[PDB]
C-alpha cells in the first residue's frame, strides 16, 4: 500500500542518519577497530530479532549518544594501562548475561517509579553539552594536525594518513562545519515557517536532515583536486582493518594474552551498562513490560561475543513487518560502501553538532537557565512559576547547575574516569530527600512535575 | 520656490546641533564612515586604474570629504550622504575613451561639462524642479530600492567570485609572490577565511539586532549594545585576524599622500581653453550632451533617494527639501569637476541606512547634522589612520555588505508582497481589501513589477554603454501609471500604494 511505501522510507532514513554518524565519531574515537560497517550491520539483525518477539514491534532499537560516552570513556580508560579494547569489552558482555538471569527471577524495575523530572532532564542537558565540545575539539586538533602557514611540501603521500601538514584542509573542514550545520536549521526552521501548501511543506521538512547530506557532498564531489578526510570504510562482508578485528574473536586475545586479573574484574563496568540502558528505556515508553525489557539486556550482551557494541531503544497486524523492511534495507545499506566513502568525516560533526542543538530546545530545564539573563518584567506566563517567588527559582536552577559543573570535572579527568554513571544516580536520593528538605512540597509539584 | 526649503529647514538647522549629543549619534558615525569609505576605496582604486592616474582614489576622496562636509551644513536633509556609484563609472569609462580615442583632454572636457552641469541646475531650480518629483510614486521607488539591493548583493557577491577565480583551490606548492602591488598568484589558504569572516560579522549583526528586538538583558544598555552592534562585531573579527599572523589575507590600502595623491598629472590652476591640447571650441560646445547624460543620472538618483527618506511611513517627515540639496549636489558636483574632483551621488544604500542607524523601533528618528559632518571630516583624515586601517581586511567589510543590503530591504513592501508570493493564501497583510478581491492579480501585479525589473536587470549587464537605464525608468513606471488604469481600476490600484 502506498501508506506503507511513504512510511517505510521515511522510518530507514531516520534510522539510516544516526548510524552514518555514530560509526564516524567512533571511527575516530577509536583508531580503526570500531567503525560504521559493523554498527550498519548490527542495526540490521538487531531490527529482525526485536521484530519478532516485543511487546511494541512499532518501537525503534537505535543508537544513543549518552551510550556512545561510556565506550569513549572506557577507551580512554582501556588505553591508560596495557588492555585489549575489543577483548576486554568481550569480557563485559559475558557478565551481563549473568545479570539477566538475576533479573528474570524476579524484576527490578522498582527504580522507574524513583525515576523524576530533576534527574532525566539533568542528565540530557550535559549530553547536548558533550556534543558540542567534542565537535569544537576536533577544530582544535584539525588546528594542530595542519597548522596554518605557506606551502612549502611537495606531494605528500596520503593514501593512509596525511603525513604532514598541507594546506587547504583546516579551513575546508571549518567551512564544511558550518554549512552543513547552517542549512540545517533553517530546514528545521522551513518546517516550522508556511511556505509550500501546507503537507507541501512537511513532506521535505521531515526530510530535512536526510536532505542535508548531499548539497555539501556534491560540493566535496565537485572538489576532487582537494583531500578531505574521509570514511575508511571495508569491503563487503568484511571488518575494518580485518589484520586487527575478525568476525570471530577468540576471549583470550589476538595478538595480546589479556590479563588473567581482569576476566573476574570487569563487573563494575558491565553493571553500569546496565544502568544506561536502563533509564533510557523508559524515556521512550513514556509516549503512551519487563520481557519487552529484558529481552534488550541479553541482545546488548550477544553483540560482544563478536565484539560488537551494544544499541539503544529510539522513537517509533503490520507491526512487525514495518521493523522487518526497515532491518533489511539497513543490512543492504553495507554494500555501496565505495559510494559512500566519498563523503568526508567533516560533514558527520555539523550534523552531529545539529542533534545535540534539536535536543536542547526541548528541554525545559535550559528553558528557566535563559530566564536567569532575562529581566524580572518579560518573563513568560507559564504555570509553574507564576506562584513561585522570583528568587525562589533561581536557587533550584542553581541546585541544578553545581550538579552539571561537578559532572563536567568527573569526565574531564583521564585518570578517574568510567565514574560519570556512578555519580550522577546517587543524586536521585538527594532528590529524595535533600531536596524536600530545603523546598516545600507544594513548590516541588511544580518544578520537576514530569507529565 | 526654492526659499521654500530654506524657510523650512533653517529653523530646526540650530536645534539639529543638541539633537546630536545621543551616544547612538556617535555609533552612527562608525556605521557609516566605513559604508561610505570602502566603495571609494574600491571605486577610486578601480577609477584610478581607468583613469590611468588622473584622477586617483585621493581625488575621490577629496571630493568625498569636501563635498559631504559642506552639504551637512547647508542641506535641507542632512542625512543625505553623497559619494561616487557605479552607473558613474560607467559614464567615467566611455568619456576618456572617447576623449582619448578623439584626442581629448579628459580632465578639460570634464571641466567644460561641470560648467554645463551648473548652467543647468540654475535653469531647472529656478523653474520648479521638484514639479516633477511629485509626480513620483511608490511604485516606482520599491522597483528603484529593490534592483539596486540585488545588484549591491550580487556585486558584493561577485566580489567572492573573484577571490575564488584570484586564489583557485589547488594541491601545487606556491612560492612567494611579495604582492608589494599586489598577490600577483594564487596562495592557499586564504579565500575560505574571507567567507568565515564576511559570514561571521553576518551571523553576529542579525543576531544582535534581534537580541536588541529581544527581551534579553534589562533597559539602556542592552539598548546601546544592540546600538553599538556592528562596529563591535568588526572590532572582535578584527581581533580575529590580528591574532593569526600565520598567513597573508586582503586588506584595506591607504594612499600615502596626505596633502594632494597624483598631484603630477594635476595642475595647479587648471586651464578651461587647454593645457597642452589646446582644447577645440567644438568640443566644449558639444559637452553639453554628456553633460546632460549626467544630469539625468544624478537628479533621479538624489531625488528618489530624498523621497524614500522623507516618506510618510517614516518618521522623518519634518525639516525636509528638494530644491535646495539638488543645487549642493549638482553645483558642488560643477565645482569639483572644474577644480578636478569627480562628481558624487547618493546612493541609496549609504543613504538609507544611515537614516537606519539613527531610527528606533517603530518610534521616532533621530536627525542630525553633525554626524553627517564628521564622516566627511573623517575621510579627509582617514590618511592619517592609514596604519590602523592597513589592519582592516575588505572580507569583516563585505560580510556588512550583506548585512546594509537584508536590512534595507525589510522596509519595501514590493518584498514583502514578493514573499507572499510564495506565502500560502492562509496568511493576510494588514490590507485585506488588497488581497481579498485579488487574490490571483496581487501576483499579476507584482509580475508587472517583476516584468520592470527583468527589463531592468538587463540593461545595466549589456555588451556596451548601459547608461540608458534612467531613462528606462522613465520610460516603463511612468508610463506604466497611465496604462495602469487599462487593467484594473482606480480603488484597485490605489490600495498598493
Amino acid at each position: 500500500s502506498p501508506q506503507v511505501l511513504s512510511a517505510i522510507i521515511f522510518i530507514y532514513f531516520a534510522a539510516l542518519t544516526p548510524a552514518i554518524t555514530f560509526g564516524g565519531l567512533l571511527g575516530d574515537k577509536t583508531e580503526n577497530m570500531i567503525g560504521v560497517s559493523e554498527l550498519l550491520l548490527s542495526t540490521a539483525l538487531q531490527g529482525i530479532i526485536f521484530s519478532l518477539l516485543g511487546a511494541q514491534p512499532l518501537l525503534v532499537l537505535g543508537f544513543s549518544g549518552p551510550l556512545l560516552v561510556f565506550e569513549e570513556a572506557f577507551y580512554s580508560f582501556c588505553q591508560t594501562n596495557n588492555l585489549e579494547y575489543i577483548v576486554g569489552r568481550v569480557w563485559i558482555g559475558f557478565w551481563l548475561i549473568l545479570l539477566v538471569v538475576l533479573v528474570v527471577a524476579f524484576e527490578g524495575s522498582f527504580l522507574v517509579r524513583f525515576i523524576s523530572r530533576y534527574t532525566q532532564e539533568i542528565f540530557s542537558f550535559l549530553i547536548s553539552l558533550i556534543f558540542i565540545y567534542e565537535t569544537f575539539y576536533k577544530l582544535v586538533t584539525i588546528f594542530q594536525d595542519h597548522p596554518l602557514q605557506k606551502n612549502y611540501d611537495h606531494d605528500v603521500l596520503t593514501t593512509p594518513k596525511p603525513q604532514a601538514a598541507l594546506p587547504n584542509t583546516a579551513l575546508l573542514s571549518l567551512v564544511l562545519m558550518a554549512g552543513t550545520f547552517f542549512l540545517a536549521m533553517m530546514l528545521r526552521k522551513f518546517k516550522n515557517s508556511s511556505y509550500f501548501p501546507g503537507k507541501l511543506r512537511r513532506i521535505i521538512g521531515d526530510f530535512g536532515v536526510p536532505i542535508s547530506i548531499l548539497i555539501m557532498v556534491m560540493v566535496d564531489a565537485l572538489i576532487q583536486d582537494t583531500y578531505t578526510q574521509k570514511l575508511s570504510v571495508p569491503e563487503g562482508l568484511s571488518v575494518s582493518n580485518p589484520t586487527e578485528r575478525d568476525w570471530l574473536i577468540h576471549p583470550l586475545g589476538i595478538r595480546v594474552e589479556f590479563p588473567i586479573w581482569m576476566m573476574f574484574a570487569s563487573a563494575l563496568p558491565a553493571l553500569l551498562v546496565f544502568i544506561l540502558i536502563f533509564l533510557e528505556s523508559q524515556i521512550t515508553t513514556l509516549i503512551i513490560f519487563h520481557l519487552d525489557l529484558l529481552l534488550i539486556i541479553g541482545m546488548g550482551g550477544v553483540g560482544a561475543i563478536f565484539g560488537m557494541p551494544w544499541l539503544s531503544a529510539t522513537t517509533v497486524k503490520e507491526q512487525r513487518i514495518s521493523g522487518l523492511l526497515v532491518a533489511v534495507l539497513v543490512g543492504v545499506s553495507i554494500l555501496m560502501g565505495p559510494v559512500l566513502r566519498h563523503i568526508p568525516l567533516a560533514v558527520l560533526f555539523g550534523i552531529f553538532l545539529y542533534m545535540g542543538v534539536t535536543s536542547l530546545s526541548g528541554i525545559q530545564l535550559f528553558d528557566r537557565v535563559l530566564l536567569l539573563l532575562k529581566p524580572r518584567k518579560y518573563y513568560p506566563e507559564v504555570p509553574y512559576a507564576r506562584r513561585v517567588k522570583t528568587w525562589r527559582m533561581h536557587l533550584f536552577t542553581i541546585t541544578q547547575i553545581v550538579c552539571l559543573v561537578v559532572l563536567w570535572v568527573v569526565r574531564s579527568i583521564k585518570q578517574i574516569s568510567l565514574a560519570l554513571p556512578f555519580i550522577l544516580i546517587l543524586t536521585v536520593p538527594l532528590r529524595r530527600f535533600l531536596l524536600p528538605f530545603i523546598f516545600r512540597d507544594m513548590e516541588l509539584k511544580l518544578l520537576d512535575a514530569d507529565d
